[PDB]
């Protein structure tokens, strides 16, 4: 109900409900808790920086492009998401910056924390003043 907007899933969650689902799954390259369940599940697939049309609509990034190229690029495909905060590793970025990056893209990408209990403090960085 409503878009979703900030829950508290985990992996298989967020993966299958994309898959039942038409929501994009942007991922990071820089990610093998992640990446690897890809080549794991998926074989017929290939990486690159790209869309890839296999499965669920995978757009991976290197850690190459800044964040807000990532958040440019998919303001443009203007679906509804489902993804983990980008900026945390591939940057360094703790919960507040990788909320307030998150923040920039228009599109609502559903998006999830390691605790039901933080899916409001990473609400919280998004209303901060």
């Amino acid at each position: 109900g409503s878009h979703m907007g900030t829950v508290s899933w985990n992996l298989r969650e967020m993966l299958a409900h994309a898959e039942e689902t038409r929501k994009l799954m942007p991922i990071c390259m820089d990610v093998r808790a992640i990446m690897a369940t890809i080549q794991r599940k998926y074989k017929g697939i290939k990486i690159q920086e790209g869309i890839v049309d296999y499965g669920v609509r995978f757009f991976f990034y290197t850690s190459k492009e800044p964040v807000a190229s990532i958040i440019t690029k998919l303001n443009s495909l203007n679906e509804p998401l489902v993804t983990m905060p980008i900026g945390y590793v591939t940057h360094g970025f703790n919960l507040e910056e990788a909320a307030r990056c998150m923040r920039s893209l228009k599109a609502p990408a559903v998006v999830s924390v390691s605790s039901p209990d933080a899916v409001t403090t990473y609400n919280g960085y998004l209303t901060s003043s």
